[PDB]
DNA sequence: AGGTAACACGT
DNA sequence: AACGGTATTACCT
């Protein structure tokens, strides 16, 4: 097992990616991909957009779940249901099959993009797991534990894996190291990330 | 009190 | 380049 409460299911979006990337270019047409800054001024490398109810974002305050679109002003896209469909399957294979997520947030990984170790825990109902779906370029995976300093596992994420986390490993600390260049024939030069939660009660 | 930015340079 | 400092503070509510 990755963790206590925390599973790898490799390929498992294999056969709906197709779709699933279908879907996001359906939502980056009604809110975009747009690389985000940090309370603290800096670009981020990754870029996102969110769907469903809540998106996770910046602002000049911290970080926020919001019902609304701030580049837009409209609220997020609907969340698709293929993203849905597939959510649903991986937490029930994952152990979680009561999970009911509210927020879907996109990243997309350009070569050299990366996600800095961190926590999830912008949500207030932390018995809800994280379920992660990799999509094109493959990228190191990072997973701790509850201190920054606990030990790495490195694990390489390839196109159609889903990361489950929760329970005692909801908390941990986790990145992606700077991606690697490459060629997909799916998404062509990037690595997309779907990180479903829920955020709101 | 407690929340929490850093989902972001040096060795 | 894997590891860890920084928030060891200065603000909010
Ligand atoms: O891209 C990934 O696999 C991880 C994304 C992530 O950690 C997040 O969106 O909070
Ligand atoms: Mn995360």
């Amino acid at each position: 097992p990755l963790a206590a409460g925390a599973v790898i299911l490799r390929r498992f979006a294999f056969n709906a990616a197709e779709q699933l990337i279908r879907d996001i270019n359906d939502v980056a047409s009604q809110s975009p991909f747009r690389q985000m800054v940090t309370p603290g001024g800096y670009t981020m490398s990754v870029a996102m957009t969110n769907c469903g109810h809540l998106g996770w974002t910046t602002h000049r305050q911290g970080y926020l779940y919001s019902p609304i679109d701030p580049q837009t002003n409209k609220p997020w896209p609907a969340m698709p249901q293929s993203f849905h469909n597939l959510c649903q399957r991986a937490a029930t294979a994952a152990g979680y099959p009561d999970f009911q997520p509210d927020a879907c947030l996109i990243n997309r990984y350009a070569p050299g993009a990366k996600l800095c170790l961190h926590q999830d825990k912008d949500e207030p109902d932390l018995r809800a797991p994280i379920v992660s779906v990799s999509l094109g370029l493959p990228a190191i995976f990072q997973f701790g534990g509850l201190k920054r300093n606990d030990p790495l596992k490195r694990l390489l994420l390839e196109h159609g894996d889903v990361v489950v986390w929760g329970g005692e490993s909801r908390l941990f600390y986790h990145g992606i190291q700077p991606l690697k260049a490459g060629f997909h024939p799916l998404t062509i030069d990037c690595r997309y990330n779907l990180t479903f939660r829920q955020a709101g009660k």
